[PDB]
């Protein structure tokens, strides 16, 4: 693998590309507000692809976009064929954002691509960046949702809510995003899979959990309704 590096925003070039990248960051950070026609719930890309200092998709084991462009096209079992990065973004619009894929030459989509390509500067095509994706967590027993409920109340509820509906900020963006219910990800999302949710939670939430705790609280989270895909 190669190291995960985050480029300096102060070395963004002047011109069309630089302006595109800045727009791309905003689309990824503020997606419901910026692309209402394509988003069907309360999630922005950054809610599962977080980053620091205003960037998006820069955190190891939270599916960083650093180095993503050199990994596409790639086979998708979902599609039964090779897909492009543009198509992969469409998938998370349709599933994680319970919405509609942008046209593959949509200027907002190209801006998102430009941003991901900026984050990926210097990464060799085909190389795997350390910390890519969301590592799954799988245990050799059923997740205990009763235990998970107790864990949720103690470790998650203060942010994500008794009803899993999250916490809005002053500008109407989710400070703490919804984990279930009508404004959360739909059943087609990867985050609706036990081992992916458990993996995400293990590596990223709160903010630490044992494997058993992550497994069990993920189970509890996924007992709830959410939009159907
Ligand atoms: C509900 C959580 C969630 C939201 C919201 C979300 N994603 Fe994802 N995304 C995932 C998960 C989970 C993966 C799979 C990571 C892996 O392969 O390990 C993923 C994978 C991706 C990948 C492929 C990453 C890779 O390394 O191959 C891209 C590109 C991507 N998402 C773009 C987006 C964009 C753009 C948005 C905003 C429109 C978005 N996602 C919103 C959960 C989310
Ligand atoms: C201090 C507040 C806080 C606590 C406590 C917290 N979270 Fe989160 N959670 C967030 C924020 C903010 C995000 C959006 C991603 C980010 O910025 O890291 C998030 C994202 C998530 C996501 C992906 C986004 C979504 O809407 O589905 C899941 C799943 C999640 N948290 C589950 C949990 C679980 C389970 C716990 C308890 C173990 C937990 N979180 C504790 C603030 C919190």
């Amino acid at each position: 693998t190669v190291a995960l590096t985050v480029p300096a925003a102060a070395l963004l070039p002047d011109g069309a590309l630089g302006e595109s990248i800045v727009r791309g960051r905003r689309y990824l950070s503020d997606t419901p507000a910026q692309l209402p026609d394509f988003v069907g719930n309360g999630l922005a890309c950054r809610h599962c692809h977080p980053g620091r200092d205003g960037e998006v998709g820069t955190e190891a084991n939270a599916a960083p976009f650093v180095g993503v462009v050199g990994r596409f096209p790639q086979y998708s079992a979902r599609h039964g064929r090779l897909i492009t990065l543009e198509q992969r973004i469409g998938d998370c619009f349709e599933r994680s954002l319970n919405g509609r894929a942008l046209a593959l030459d949509h200027p907002a989509l190209i801006d998102m691509l430009a941003y991901m390509s900026w984050l990926s500067q210097g990464v060799p095509v085909g190389a795997v960046v350390a910390g890519h994706g969301i590592p799954t967590l799988t245990l050799e027993r059923e997740p205990d949702g009763v235990h998970g409920e107790a864990l949720y109340q103690a470790r998650c509820l203060a942010c994500h809510g008794a009803d899993g509906s999250g916490t809005l900020d002053a500008d109407g963006r989710y400070l703490f995003p919804p984990l279930w219910g009508p404004r959360s990800f739909n059943t087609g999302a990867g985050m609706n899979r036990q081992a992916t949710a458990a993996g995400f939670i293990k590596h990223n939430m709160p903010l630490s959990l044992s494997d058993e705790e992550a497994w069990d609280v993920a189970g509890f989270v996924l007992t709830h309704p959410r939009p159907l895909f």
